[PDB]
């Protein structure tokens, strides 16, 4: 009947309320539960007076198999909807479907809720959330791009085609080499130490004060230089499409690459001073021969050179 | 009328449809369009015969002011529903309900769509979809936790402790030092290049073969040693908070910094291997005696200890 709790949990619920309207209601909710054989998280009861923020609940939620939401009319108002309920809301809709319980109040009924608690399926009716309790990978786009632009791109960006040109300029590359960055995006998301892993006929040429300068031959024997790297986050979806324990496949693994893809362009396209900085490289990952990655490189430079005139 | 388009836009609409089924009725949805004056974007037109890959796709969705989707009873069933539908749509319910144009045929109805359609309000009653082209950040928990999981965490963690017990063991840290590697995790997300510029109290005391060792003194002159840092990757919602052009503010910013919080601490503790390796110090940066930051971590420093007897 009452199941018994994994690692991280040491509460079967917690209930979750705004503490400046419906505190009598989640203590009649709670005293419910509780009888029944559940144990529960409560703020007034478990949060010493001092230590009711944010980390302490989310603490709290983490170690709450289920998490019960008192939504009423003032539930709304409070900010409690726009704060410590959205907390308790996952990126994942089968997380939020397993782990969220909305109990509703006042008739507010489901139309009437946010976006992300629309297709839950909510809820002396004590007797349905009782049941509830009874017994995943969100969209990375986001995080990755952010974390991409702010950490390292918005860093580099804005300066770097004055670092290439004169990097250019010094080594007699004029007309053979683009400003840009050129950014390599394999759809597989496999990442290898270096570009130049692809083909021994991709060599190494020194470096920008530190971004990697590589050479490239074309059929005509002239030489075509850039700077270039992996997308160094892409790594990460091949990992977890690797891991068994994680909920990414390789059909996700695509469609998460293709929103992160899109996401980072909209990002760099917006900023005046990081577009046009760099280009990113996508490209099906399956070719095994020493002209396959030289000549798809030389199609890039060349049509970048072509925008730069 | 009709727009005038910005920077990326160079197409009023992309018209995404499965090949296999509704391949009419895009072209006839294309026909409406185009005459009244949109320009649009549609594959079997504008897709060279052997470049119809995901990437040019979402090339063309960047360069579309709007998607309109084809939704169809074969359109669900053909495995673009789960592909190439699926990379139009965003994180973000706003930038949902500004871009997407969801066409649907058949009578399929909103119900049976899938939940980020859903809340969409979607729609010869062409004259309506012509109405919808006429004239933001997602969660960012799962990109950011994943990502410095599979990208640091996993990496360093698994033997860490051992790596501490040794250096504690040769420096005579021993009952005065966690095996644990404490991450610092400011309320306000701004991080700092050292921890130990909280308070001229906290010292350099090395480093974890590279990992910062600090000490620490309580209120008996003990000291006491911590391998510790900052969480890097929260600084970028600082960042994106005091960025006018982003949409993040600071209610957003400590929601989105406890689902970034909430998310890495399940998959840590999922994880064998990495649970119990480190302690994530959630503080309000509040304070600027050179006692506030030190008597924190002394507690966190003496609470891991009790675990670890």
């Amino acid at each position: 009947s009452v199941p018994v709790l994994r690692h991280p949990h040491v509460y079967h619920a917690f209930i979750s309320y705004c503490a400046d309207a419906d505190t009598s209601h989640a203590r009649t909710i709670l005293d419910s539960v509780e009888s029944r054989g559940f144990t529960c998280c409560f703020a007034e009861r478990d949060f010493l007076p001092g230590e009711c923020t944010s980390d302490v609940v989310v603490d709290a939620i983490h170690c709450s198999k289920n998490v019960i939401l008192v939504i009423s009319p003032a539930s709304l108002q409070s900010e409690w909807s726009k704060f410590e309920m959205l907390m308790a809301v996952d990126d994942s809709h089968q997380r939020n479907n397993v782990c969220l319980v909305p109990v509703l109040l006042g008739g507010v009924k489901v139309d009437d809720l946010p976006p992300p608690l629309r297709p839950l399926t909510c809820i002396r009716n004590t007797d349905d959330i009782i049941q509830a309790i009874s017994k995943p990978v969100g969209n990375l786009a986001h995080g990755f791009a952010w974390g991409y632009y702010y950490g390292y791109l918005k860093i580099i960006l804005p300066d770097l085609d004055k670092t290439v040109r004169q990097w250019r300029r010094v080594n007699n590359a004029e007309g053979r080499m683009s400003e840009k960055l050129f950014l390599f995006f394999p759809q597989s998301c496999r990442c290898r130490d270096s570009i130049a892993d692809e083909s021994s006929l991709i060599k190494h040429r020194g470096h920008l004060p530190k971004n990697t300068i590589y050479s490239v031959t074309d059929d005509n024997g002239e030489d075509y230089f850039f700077a270039g790297e992996y997308i160094g986050v892409i790594h990460t979806m091949f990992e977890m499409e690797q891991n068994a324990t994680t909920g990414l496949q390789t059909r996700e693994k695509y469609v998460q690459s293709m929103r992160f893809y899109l996401t980072l362009k909209r990002i760099l396209d917006t900023d005046p001073e990081c577009s046009k900085k760099c280009k990113i490289v996508f490209y099906k990952d399956v070719n095994n021969s020493s002209d396959a990655m030289p000549r798809l490189i030389c199609n890039e430079i060349k049509n970048q050179l072509r925008k730069e005139s």
